């Protein structure tokens, strides 16, 4: 997250870190046994780390649970990033508490202008590299479809939305991928892609979660 703030320990209780020897992507806990992330975060050997603040220090609220099954969206296209969503099932159910909690799925899509909370352990610099140990947060509005398409001609599908600031300076960045965009208490987005980070006229692009609620629910119901 570039241009954000330190969230505070365990203040984003649905935020997970995906770990394969190190943090490599975010995700969102959607029930005791399932995490939503980005399909482009897929790999084998995932351990889901819940209850994290500093990802390099055991601080006492963590739960580390291996993935038992990954399910990349049936229509994910890694070239265009259309349908950039996957589900991860945990080998055991997380123990839910005030610091480890699921985030509601949306029953309705969100509109341009709605404020949202974007979070992660990604790079905090738009030129150069500095990775935080503690969770970072950014409040950002959803941008209109028309301004998203004007920023990224030929690249925005109906499964994507932009959020952030056209003036630059505030955005998600490398290492935030797969993490949450929460608006009014609902998971509306997944950190997906953008051209660089925090550049003028290049806002972040996010997977439009409301389009996937039916798939998420029926996948969970049979897996
Ligand atoms: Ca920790």
């Amino acid at each position: 997250i570039v241009g954000g703030y330190t969230c505070g320990a365990n203040t984003v209780p649905y935020q997970v870190s995906l770990n394969s020897g190190y943090h490599f992507c975010g995700g969102s806990l959607i029930n005791s046994q399932w995490v939503v992330s980005a399909a482009h975060c897929y790999k084998s050997g995932i351990q889901v780390r819940l209850g994290e603040d500093n990802i390099n220090v055991v601080e006492g609220n963590e739960q580390f649970i291996s993935a038992s099954k990954s399910i990349v969206h049936p229509s994910y296209n890694s070239n265009t990033l259309n349908n950039d969503i996957m589900l991860i099932k945990l080998k055991s159910a997380a123990s839910l508490n005030s610091r480890v909690a699921s985030i509601s799925l949306p029953t309705s899509c969100a509109s341009a202008g709605t404020q949202c909370l974007i979070s992660g352990w990604g790079n905090t610099k738009s030129s150069g590299t500095s990775y935080p140990d503690v969770l970072k947060c950014l409040k950002a509005p959803i941008l209109s479809d028309s301004s998203c398409k004007s920023a990224y001609p030929g690249q925005i599908t109906s499964n994507m939305f932009c959020a952030g600031y056209l003036e630059g300076g505030k955005d998600s960045c490398q290492g935030d991928s797969g993490g949450p965009v929460v608006c009014s208490g609902k998971l509306q987005g997944i950190v997906s892609w953008g051209s660089g980070c925090a550049q003028k006229n290049k806002p972040g692009v996010y997977t439009k979660v409301c389009n996937y609620v039916s798939w998420i629910k029926q996948t969970i119901a049979s897996n």
